[PDB]
């Protein structure tokens, strides 16, 4: 059931923001091991004394990497005078988030009909207010309240990227392009999974849609996707969960899930590249899982389809309405906290309902239980 | 003249170690955008809580990447206990540097005969100890002394990379090569250029060999070079080298020369990556500057070698024993601070003394030279 109890106008996932000691090299990585086009700039070639983002985009995802330069640059400026393009962003607060959390995700910003209404009407509810309603060039309204750990929902609305910034000349974007097309859930891990939904599904009406404890918030639509995670503790493999909030530092972004329009050819592209500068993929269910594959999913997935998915290592689950393929990669980082999940759904069309075929839940059985079939 | 006075027994640069936030993106950065391969880790799998470090190689070049984990996996540890792999790693001095500086270059490492030894010589003449001289598993002893600004002279010696650190796994290690076999040397900015050369020309005994005033240090054999530059001011176009000190708050490393076996080879394969993860090119001269090669270095390099150059962008000087092709890169990270030079030296055979050709203050000239006949 869906209540439809959103408090505001939501429209879709709009960009991630990372927050990174040095945005160059972390932007340049992620373009090439994941296929996204460099689109827009904001740094000191445009005039912005503050700090370095890069816009990087792949279909609908947008991925922006920002850090800090040297608050020298810009000691004269306060607030009403700021080369900054982001009003939200501040020195101390980006330097102490990377030192203490290391490379990861500052913001998850969403596209409203109106920020400020949002906003007003988040705080209102509960939320508490990180950085309040700023309307750039009589054009964009921006607003941030606190997520989860020291990650912010941002809201973004548009009158008709952001103003300040630029797009990136010809030959400084290559037109790389692995199939990924728009961000399909953001996943965050805190200590306690139930104030956190109360929280969070208290200032937003959203709904509710081994080692962890999970539950799924999403918007009237359902393409607003805000998965939280808890830990199971006492149990025999130290829970995942913990481990990234000890490594974390605390609660914050567990996993971004990236859909692709064709993952075979996601996961070719970025298998191609793990070890030349992109990324790792966690290791492959045993051969075991994809004979198992033929019983779940035959009427889904061809012979020669099903052997793709064990070329690729892709992971398959099915719920009532459809049927997902998913995979993750290795942490993004040093740290084993965040990382990637590259997803494809199949089914619920009406368009495809948002969350077509669940999260991926029942892999943990298939994979324990093929695990100990492979053992044999 | 070369009076070769040097205070203790010094052989090559051994490695390049780079300060960051996140150790991984940018070695993978790297590793993709100069053809290096990994070659050595260490960091949690190998039972380091202390620091993530990352070493890639191309012949003799080592570039080691180092970023610290949260401070929280270690807090039980003191320094008799620290599982750390260099015992000179310090949290606090980490994070220091790359909040103050971004992306850099923390140590530059010689290997010398005895790193004690040469700490006491050093520190006796009058260096500043940074980190007091380590024996690690009785079989390799680190020393660091201060060079100029947060950047310090790293000295290692062994008996028969570092112990602790791991050989990465074959399916990890891609060999990636484009030509880079060695540091040709390292060069450092600094305010006032005289006392830093008296400084360091002072502890190790090493010899001298528009917008800036320079000068080189060299080893006995001349194969570790050393070059300081301080800013001229005045002039009309800013210098450079303060527009290094303001961005980088102070003195520091400017540029690395990597000695290519191929120069042409080398830049074939950067070039074809600039723009998908690799590094850019500073501007190319105009067709002048190539026109006017064949009066420069017509009995050194053919017609169709010379048009190589001009495609690839590369520099070209001579003096009285040599000849260098050279090109620079477009700053390593987000500021205009650090960067890379490709270099290779025709000449000089006697093995290849080191420094053949000199370092390229010729094309200053030539540069302008060109310029104005372009203009026409
Ligand atoms: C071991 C079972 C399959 O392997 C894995 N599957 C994972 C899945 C399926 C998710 C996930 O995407 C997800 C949930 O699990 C529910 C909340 C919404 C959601 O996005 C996250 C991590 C996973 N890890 C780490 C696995 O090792
Ligand atoms: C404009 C002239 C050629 O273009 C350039 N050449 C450069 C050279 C040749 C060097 C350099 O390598 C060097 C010196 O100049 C003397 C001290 C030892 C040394 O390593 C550094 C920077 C340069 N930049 C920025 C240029 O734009
Ligand atoms: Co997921
Ligand atoms: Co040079």
């Amino acid at each position: 059931k869906n209540p439809k109890s959103d408090k505001f106008k939501v429209k879709r996932f709009h960009h991630i923001e990372f927050w990174c000691g040095d945005a160059t090299n972390v932007a340049r990585r992620f373009s090439w091991g994941l296929g996204m086009r460099f689109s827009a700039k904001s740094d000191l070639s445009t005039g912005n004394m503050v700090h370095a983002s890069y816009l990087l985009t792949s279909g609908d995802l947008r991925f922006l990497f920002t850090a800090p330069y040297s608050p020298s640059l810009s000691a004269g400026e306060i607030k009403p005078t700021t080369t900054a393009s982001i009003p939200s962003f501040d020195h101390g607060s980006c330097r102490s988030f990377f030192s203490s959390h290391g490379l990861g995700v500052r913001a998850v910003a969403i596209e409203v009909e109106d920020a400020e209404s949002a906003f007003s009407i988040s705080v209102a509810n509960g939320a508490i207010p990180s950085s309040p309603p700023i309307v750039l060039n009589e054009a964009v309204t921006i607003a941030e309240v606190k997520l989860y750990g020291d990650v912010v929902l941002r809201y973004v609305s548009y009158k008709a990227f952001l103003p300040g910034f630029e797009r990136v000349e010809d030959a400084s974007s290559f037109p790389l392009d692995y199939g990924i097309r728009r961000l399909d859930h953001a996943v965050g891990n805190v200590p306690e999974l139930g104030p956190a939904l109360t929280y969070v599904a208290g200032f937003t009406g959203f709904h509710q849609f081994s080692g962890l404890n999970s539950a799924v918030l999403a918007s009237n639509d359902e393409m607003v996707l805000l998965p939280i995670n808890e830990p199971v503790h006492g149990t025999k493999r130290k829970s995942q969960i913990q481990t990234y909030l000890e490594h974390n530092e605390g609660a914050g972004l567990q996993h971004l899930a990236l859909m692709s329009e064709d993952i075979f050819r996601t996961l070719r592209e970025m298998r191609k590249r793990s070890s030349i500068g992109g990324f790792d993929f966690m290791p492959s269910p045993p051969p075991t899982y994809y004979q198992n594959l033929k019983k779940r999913v035959g009427d889904v997935l061809s012979d020669d389809q099903i052997k793709e998915c064990e070329e690729l290592g892709i992971l398959v689950d099915r719920d009532d309405q459809g049927t997902l393929l998913q995979i993750f990669t290795k942490p993004l980082g040093d740290r084993p906290t965040i990382f990637i999940e590259i997803i494809q759904r199949v089914g619920c069309m009406m368009y495809q309902s948002g969350g077509c075929g669940g999260f991926g839940k029942g892999n943990f059985s298939e994979l324990f239980k093929s695990i100990e079939e492979y053992e044999k």
